[PDB]
């Protein structure tokens, strides 16, 4: 039964372990009494004290033992990339968007930010028409713009 | 009834005419018809063709008889002053706001950003720890953040 | 790749029966494309011809053939429940979550309700003080309230 | 400068006096502060210390001198008027109001409840077959509910 987090894969670590991947959707991150089956079977509970507000993320080790570790992994989802030409041009899509209730994080680099595929996001990304591509892939909890 | 944009005195106009407006509080300014009485008690009334989407602007040129003119002015406000310290905090920010449903006028800088004041939202502000000022203030519906 | 229901087991079938559950979280009853794993091995699509407007309920067989049943189980989760005094109060409650944009479920009898626990949405359920218990608790679409999406559908 | 609800009128009070009124809309009851022209000539002096959350009720006796009396008028406007005809639909109304984040008040009846007109929400009413009808009406601030 887990309690706390021993650190990040990130963190080096070059493995050079064994690890066992715990595979999580992006909705999922914020649980903080749950049970799981690990992705080799195995098994592990989490009942956390200062759990990571904004969620777990990519590589949260759970356990480590010795060269054993269970990280967290985080399921790859349709996502709606955004690109914003100008420091206004943001303001408005955020503003926008928050107005909408979607969720948003943000990007690899500055002027980007992901949000979930939505049809009616897309939607309006179109009318305003800026700079999207729906990609999938991975919404750290870390990146997230807090509820 | 007056109809036409003949623009804003902004395109100085050091006047050169003697000025009297009408005085709208910052969201009366999309009223597609309503009557008031002017600043200086003069009368006439509204109808609403093409009247630029955002709302009307400050000094938006209603009538013309020579030099005598009437306007719109917008009332001063009291007005949340946000500085921005970086293009994230913007978004946090405009997000946040623009989540609580509030309303988010562009600044002076790139940076800058007003809102009405309200005290969920200065409360907010200060759980995240942005600075700001509040100030009595005038909201061009020009600089305002849209919505759709 | 699966098409339309196949009724329901409230409709019993005594079982008597091997149904494979397909488990659902509350949120998840009301997607028409999606790949699942039944809770053994299987792979199933679904491709919903005329879904069910409220979404996928406790045990709607999803495919029936032979003895060889497989149904939706709906997973539980924290739940509050909410039990209030009067038809006033009800209509307090709604409007005030409403606002919130959550989740809404009518529970067991006229006066009772249930929301999936967040921490504001309770924080105010006291801050107005209305009866309410939090209960891992099966939340079911047959019962929920329609939606929304927020504002403008 | 006025503070003083200096009461409120139903209180009878048969006038008894000579009343001026002052004639607001719903949506103008919300401030503790700004100013005024009534209905015979004159002009308010005023902030309010018990703002009663709510705001500003029907004929909240403002000023008074004798049987000099001002108080607040607020005027008809179109109203939803609602009649749900059990619990199970009183819910699915008001729910899917709030989710419009619109304006709602309690009613008179029993599952009867009102909300300003707006043709949306209207258009809300009829989706749900819920049955209404549109009349123009007072709106209490002491019967608007509340979000916190
Ligand atoms: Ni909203």
């Amino acid at each position: 039964i887990i309690e706390r987090l021993v650190g990040n894969l990130r963190d080096l670590n070059p493995l050079d372990f064994s690890v066992d991947h715990v595979d999580l959707e992006w909705f999922e991150t914020r649980k903080k009494i749950a049970r799981f089956k690990t992705r080799q079977g195995k098994d592990i509970a989490i009942r956390l004290k200062d759990a990571p507000k904004l969620g777990l993320s990519q590589g949260d080790i759970l356990f480590k033992e010795e060269k054993e570790i269970i990280a967290v992994n985080i399921l790859d989802s349709e996502v709606i990339h955004i690109q914003a030409k100008s420091v206004a041009e943001v303001a408005k899509i955020c503003y926008e968007i928050g107005n909408r209730h979607a969720a948003l994080y943000y990007g690899e680099s500055q002027f980007e930010f992901k949000t979930p595929f939505e049809k009616p996001t897309l939607a309006l990304l179109e009318k305003l028409g800026v700079q999207n591509r729906v990609l999938s892939s991975k919404l750290d909890s870390k990146e997230r713009l807090t509820v």
